[PDB]
């Protein structure tokens, strides 16, 4: 049919916290019945290193299958831009198919995050939004939450991040809270991670003035 | 390759606005030159149209030719769900292809307009930023602008559209100005342009107090 490969980068926050596990997922689509033979082999810079680890295909209910393999790297590695090169072989495919990703290039900038209160004219509403906006940061892998008196909020969504004319990246976050718990004085705070960011991490809080 | 057929929707602001002109526009490409007959039909709703308008081929430097053809549609068919279908065909094409385009299927929802003045943290720099919030708004198709004093002030960047979790949209627009203005109590409005707002219009101002 058609088998054509695909390589993801890892996760922002994978690659920020050693505590987490980044790896590189390098999927292939559209894997025939006939010659699902699909092999793999990666490249760290065009070493050839040896870790990672395939996976159990699956049916695209579309008469075809789905292969997928993942690479797991070092932090420090992908954040020095080294280069990580997946290529799929096979048994029945004109010939080998490579692809190859890195972190995005130059001179890391710091992220500047602001917390926002929700508009006065959103005060009737039942919900307010509190608003953080995270700017003038490159690369634009970066992670954002919520949180309240250490737990976890989960009423959020951040937009995707967006070229400046400088050539740096912003995005928004927002929080939805019932207007009650934001004039109870209730404080709530905004978590950006980036690699610019000294400990890769940084907080801004939000509450009501009085 | 065969050939292959993109269909492009008209752009959110001409269907809004009663002077511009909405087009659904057919684009054909990988056309080579041992088959470079095409014909195109177009459908509205399921019954066939003949007011389009099509351009004659267009060699591509890759020994490809490229068609497109354009259907204007009328506002209203537009906003309220008509389908339009572009089928293409070509003399080295199993069958021919169709592509199929329209609104959103929904209901749709007015966007709560609100702008937000900049924090007092920013407030260090030689350049400040006013954001504008659009929430709870349906379909996504939407268009944000920001003027001060009836002139266009063009240094901003609007997000793209971001589904919340009630199923509507809301997204947010950055207006950069130097904090050299702010300070001197100038007026910033945010305009916004939607299917669901009052003569497809609202308009929201930000200033210095
Ligand atoms: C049969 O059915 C198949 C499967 O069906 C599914 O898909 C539809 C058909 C749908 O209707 C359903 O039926 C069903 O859901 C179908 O396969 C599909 O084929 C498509 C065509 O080839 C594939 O499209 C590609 O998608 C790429 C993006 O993939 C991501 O996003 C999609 C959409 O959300 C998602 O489905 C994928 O899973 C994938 O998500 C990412 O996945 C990785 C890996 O898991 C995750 O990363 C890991 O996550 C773990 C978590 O544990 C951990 O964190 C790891 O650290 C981490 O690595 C990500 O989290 C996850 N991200 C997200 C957001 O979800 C596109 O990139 C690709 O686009 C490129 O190629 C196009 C042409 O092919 C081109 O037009 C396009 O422009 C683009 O080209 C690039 O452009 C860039 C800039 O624009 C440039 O920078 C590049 O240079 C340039 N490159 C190239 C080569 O051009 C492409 O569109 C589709 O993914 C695939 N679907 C599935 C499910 O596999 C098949 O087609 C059907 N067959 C037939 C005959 O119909
Ligand atoms: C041979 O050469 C051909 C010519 O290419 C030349 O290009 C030059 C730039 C240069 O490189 C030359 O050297 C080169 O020769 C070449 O043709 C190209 O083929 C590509 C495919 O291989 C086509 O790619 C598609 O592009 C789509 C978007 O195209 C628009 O945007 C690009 C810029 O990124 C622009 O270049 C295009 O021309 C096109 O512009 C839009 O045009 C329309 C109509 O003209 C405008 O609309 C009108 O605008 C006016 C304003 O005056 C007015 O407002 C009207 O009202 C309005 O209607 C648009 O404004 C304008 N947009 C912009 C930004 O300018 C992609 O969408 C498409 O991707 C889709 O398909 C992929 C699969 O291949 C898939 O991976 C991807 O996800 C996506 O799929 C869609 O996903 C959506 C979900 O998000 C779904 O909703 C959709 O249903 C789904 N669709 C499908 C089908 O699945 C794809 O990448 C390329 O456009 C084409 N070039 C041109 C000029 O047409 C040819 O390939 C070469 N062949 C070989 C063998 O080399």
């Amino acid at each position: 049919g058609g088998p054509s490969v695909f390589l993801f980068p890892p996760k922002p926050k994978d690659t920020l916290m050693i505590s987490r596990t980044p790896e590189v997922t390098c999927v292939v689509v559209d894997v025939s019945h006939e010659d699902p033979e699909v092999k793999f082999n990666w490249y760290v810079d065009g070493v050839e290193v040896h870790n990672a680890k395939t996976k159990p295909r699956e049916e695209q209910y579309n008469s075809t299958y789905r292969v997928v393999s993942v690479l797991t790297v070092l932090h420090q590695d992908w954040l020095n831009g080294k280069e990580y090169k997946c290529k799929v072989s096979n048994k029945a495919l004109p010939a080998p198919i490579e692809k190859t990703i890195s972190k995005a290039k130059g001179q890391p900038r710091e992220p500047q995050v602001y917390t926002l209160p929700p508009s006065r004219e959103e005060m009737t509403k039942n919900q307010v939004s509190l608003t953080c906006l995270v700017k003038g940061f490159y690369p634009s892998d970066i992670a954002v939450e919520w949180e309240s008196n250490g737990q976890p909020e989960n009423n959020y969504k951040t937009t995707p991040p967006v070229l400046d004319s400088d050539g740096s990246f912003f995005l928004y976050s927002k929080l939805t809270v019932d207007k009650s718990r934001w004039q109870q004085g209730n404080v709530f705070s905004c978590s950006v991670m980036h690699e610019a960011l000294h400990n890769h991490y940084t907080q801004k809080s939000l509450s009501l003035s009085p």
